[PDB]
C-alpha cells in the first residue's frame, strides 16, 4: 500500500449505502445501490464530474444498471448526485454498460452499450438481438447563485449510433461493440475519438477507433484494427499520433500507434507495447486502465494505471500508477491500499492537483474511492525535474571539435554513471537500477573484479512489467571501459543476454588472452578481431536494429561488424544486459575491468551521435552534478 505521504482518500460511492435518484414509470425514488463500478473521472470547465455504473442489485455484470454521475464544484469536497443515463427498463436485468466519457467544451459525451434482458456475458452472445449502442450528451452550465459557486448538468435523451455500425469489416461479420469504458479524448483537430471493442460472429474480440468530426452527429470507424484478443482499449494523442493501449487476457498488453484516425495501426514495439503485464506471470485476466497525456510543470507526459493482480482471476489487487515520456517508464507506486481488490481507475489532473477515482472490492461488493494523490504528484514532479536536468545537462555539454554536435538525448532511456550503493548502480533516469557484485565505486562508474563480478540491468528480468521491452526490437548500449588484467580465456565486458546466465547472447563484446576483442553475434561462430592494451580505456557501442548487431570501439566498427543476431522471424526476449562481468558466480570467467557512463537508448544511434558520445566520454558523467 503506497497511498503516498500527504495523499489521502474518501469512499465517494459507498457500496450498499450511497443512494441515487432511481426512475421508473414516471416516478423518481432515492435507491440504495449495491455496487458502483467502471469509474470515469473528468474535468468539465472546473466541474469535477465522476461517472460510473450504478449496479443496483448485485455486482454481476448482467444485472440492473443505470449510469450514475456525481459532480463537485469545489474539487470534490461536496458532490451532487444524479442518474446520467437510464436503461430500457425492459426486464429485471436491463442495463447501460461500460460508460465511456469524452469532455469537450461544457459538454460530456457518454457512450454506452445497452441490453434488455440477457444474463450471459456479451462476448458469448452469438448475435446482436439484445444489444444497442447509445450516445447521451450531458451539458454542464455554471452559476454563482445566492453568493456561492453552483452547477448543474442537464442530460439529453440517448441517441442510437447503431446506424453507424457496418455489417461487414475486413474478413468478418460484425456482432456488437462498446466503448473501452474510462475516459476518451477530443483530438487536436477537434474530433471526438472513442477507442472501442468490437466482436464478430466468430465471437472474436478486437479494437477499433470510432470517431466524429461533427460534435457527435455522425460516426466513422478507422479502416484499421488491433490484433484479435484486444479488449477495453484506452487512447490518448501524443505528438500527433493516437496511442491505443489495449487489454489482452492472459497476455501482456498490446499498445498501438495510429497517425491517420485509425486507418493504419502499427504496434508500438519501440516504446510501450508489451511493457505492462496483467499479473505477475501475465497468465491472468487483465483490466480497464486510465491512460492520459497531461502537461506537468511544462513537460508533456503520459499517466497509466493497471492493477498488479497478485491474487489472479478478476480479483485485480494493487493498483499501480506509471509515468512516462514515451522513453522512460517510471513506477509512481501503488495507489490502492494494502492488498485490497482494486481493478478500474480514473486519473484526473486538475489545476495542478492529482486525483484518482478507483474501485475497491471486498467479496464482490464494490465502492469507488476518491483519492487526493498529493504525495504522488510530488514524486512525479521530482522524477520529471530529474528527467529535465539530465537531458538539459547532457544537451548543453560543449562537445569537442568551440563546439561539435550535442550529446543526443532523443531516445536515451537509462544512464549508469556516478551514483551507486553497495549493491546497486543507479539509473540517473530513476526507473531501472542495475544490481552489482564486486563493485568498487570509481568516478562516473564501477570497477569490477573476480568470479561473479559485474552489473546486471534487467530487461525481461524486470518481471511483470518490462520497461526495456523495446530492446528486443532496437537498442544502443554505450560505455567507457578499461581492462586491468589479461584474462585467462575470453571474458565478457558488455552485452544483451537472452538467457539468465549470459551464456546465450543476442549481442555482446568479450576480450581474450591474445589482446583481441570477441564481439559475439547471436549464436554465430565468434571471430577475435582488433587489439587492445591492458590499462587503456576505450569507448564501446553496441547497436541492434533490423535484426542486425554492430560493435564499435572508439567510434569505429569492428571488422566484419553488422551481422544478423535474430536468426528467424521470432522476436527475441532479452533477459538482461550484463556490464563488466556476468554478475553470476556460476559463470567461471573473472572480468577485471572498469566501466563508466553506460547509456541505453531505444534506437540505433547513427554514425554522428556515436562519434559525439565517443569524443565526449570525458564530459558526460554525473560526478560533478550532485
Ligand atoms: O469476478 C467478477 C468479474 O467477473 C468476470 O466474469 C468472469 C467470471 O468471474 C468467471 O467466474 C467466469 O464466469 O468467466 C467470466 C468471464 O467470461 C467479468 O468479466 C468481470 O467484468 C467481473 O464482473
Amino acid at each position: 500500500a503506497s497511498l503516498a505521504p500527504g495523499s489521502s482518500r474518501v469512499e465517494l460511492f459507498k457500496r450498499q449505502s450511497s443512494k441515487v435518484p432511481f426512475e421508473k414509470d414516471g416516478k423518481v425514488t432515492e435507491r440504495v445501490v449495491h455496487s458502483f463500478r467502471l469509474p470515469a473521472l473528468v474535468n468539465v470547465d472546473g466541474v469535477m464530474v465522476a461517472i460510473a455504473d450504478a449496479r443496483y442489485e448485485t455486482s454481476f455484470d448482467n444485472s440492473l444498471i443505470d449510469t450514475v454521475a456525481k459532480y463537485s464544484v469545489d474539487d470534490g469536497e461536496t458532490w451532487e448526485t444524479q442518474i446520467a443515463i437510464k436503461n430500457s427498463r425492459a426486464s429485471s436485468v436491463s442495463r447501460v454498460v461500460d460508460p465511456t466519457v469524452i469532455v469537450k467544451g461544457n459538454k460530456l459525451y457518454v457512450l454506452v452499450g445497452s441490453y434488455n434482458s440477457s444474463r450471459s456475458y456479451w462476448t458469448s452472445h452469438g448475435d446482436a438481438r439484445d444489444w444497442d449502442i447509445l450516445l447521451a450528451v450531458g451539458e454542464v452550465t455554471k452559476s454563482t447563485a445566492g453568493g456561492k459557486i453552483t452547477a448543474s448538468i442537464k442530460w439529453g435523451s440517448p441517441v442510437s449510433l447503431k446506424e453507424f455500425f457496418p455489417a461487414e469489416m475486413e474478413g468478418m461479420h460484425t456482432n456488437q461493440f462498446l466503448g473501452g469504458a474510462g475516459v476518451a479524448i477530443v483530438a487536436s483537430n477537434g474530433n471526438l475519438v472513442y477507442p472501442v471493442q468490437v466482436t464478430n460472429k466468430k465471437k472474436q474480440v478486437f479494437s477499433k477507433i470510432f470517431y466524429s468530426e461533427d460534435e457527435g452527429k455522425t460516426w466513422k470507424f478507422g479502416k484499421g484494427r488491433s490484433a484479435f484478443g484486444c479488449s477495453e482499449p484506452v487512447a490518448l494523442e501524443w505528438e500527433g499520433k493516437l496511442i491505443i493501449n489495449t487489454r489482452v487476457d492472459y497476455r501482456r498488453r498490446l499498445v498501438y500507434e495510429s497517425s491517420d484516425m485509425g486507418n493504419t495501426w502499427l504496434e508500438a514495439v519501440g516504446t510501450l507495447s508489451r511493457v505492462w503485464g496483467p499479473s505477475p506471470k501475465s497468465n491472468q485476466p487483465g483490466s480497464q486502465s486510465s491512460f492520459t497525456a497531461v502537461t506537468i510543470e511544462g513537460m508533456r507526459v503520459m499517466l497509466f494505471t493497471h492493477p498488479l493482480n497478485f491474487k489472479g482471476r478478476w480479483l485485480r489487487d494493487r493498483l499501480n500508477l506509471w509515468l512516462t515520456d514515451n522513453q522512460r517508464i517510471y513506477n509512481v507506486g501503488q495507489v490502492s491500499i494494502g492488498d485490497e481488490n482494486s481493478a478500474h481507475s480514473s486519473v484526473l489532473y486538475k489545476d495542478d492537483k492529482l486525483y484518482c477515482l478507483h474501485e475497491i472490492n471486498s467479496n464482490e461488493v464494490y465502492s469507488l474511492v476518491f483519492a487526493r494523490l498529493v504525495g504522488e504528484l510530488r514524486i512525479i514532479k521530482s522524477v520529471l525535474q530529474s528527467w529535465k536536468n539530465w537531458d538539459s545537462h547532457l544537451s548543453s555539454i560543449c562537445t569537442p571539435a568551440g563546439c561539435g554536435p550535442a550529446v543526443t538525448t532523443v531516445g536515451l532511456v537509462g544512464f549508469l554513471s556516478h551514483s551507486a550503493t553497495k549493491t546497486e548502480w543507479e539509473d540517473a533516469y530513476r526507473c531501472v537500477n542495475a544490481s552489482t557484485a564486486n563493485a568498487e565505486r570509481v568516478p562516473n562508474g564501477l570497477k569490477f573484479a573476480g568470479v561473479g563480478g559485474g552489473a546486471l540491468w534487467p530487461v525481461s528480468q524486470q518481471g511483470q512489467n518490462q520497461r526495456y521491452h523495446f530492446a528486443n526490437h532496437a537498442f544502443t548500449l554505450v560505455a567507457s571501459v578499461t581492462i586491468h588484467e589479461v584474462p585467462k580465456g575470453a571474458s565478457p565486458l558488455l552485452g544483451a543476454s537472452l538467457d539468465s546466465s549470459g551464456g546465450k547472447k543476442l549481442l555482446g563484446l568479450s576480450y581474450d588472452k591474445r589482446h583481441q576483442w570477441q564481439p559475439i553475434y547471436g549464436s554465430t561462430p565468434v571471430t577475435p578481431t582488433g587489439s587492445w592494451e591492458m590499462g587503456k580505456r576505450y569507448h564501446v557501442v553496441l547497436t541492434m536494429a533490423n535484426k542486425i548487431g554492430s560493435v564499435y570501439i572508439d567510434g569505429e566498427p569492428l571488422e566484419g561488424s553488422g551481422q544478423t543476431v535474430v536468426p528467424d522471424e521470432r522476436t527475441p526476449d532479452i533477459s538482461h544486459f550484463y556490464v563488466g562481468g556476468y554478475k553470476r558466480s556460476g559463470m567461471p570467467t573473472d572480468s577485471r575491468v572498469t566501466v563508466n557512463n553506460v547509456l541505453l537508448y531505444n534506437r540505433q544511434l547513427n554514425a554522428e551521435e556515436i562519434r559525439t558520445l565517443f569524443l565526449s566520454q570525458d564530459l558526460i558523467g554525473t560526478e560533478a552534478h550532485m
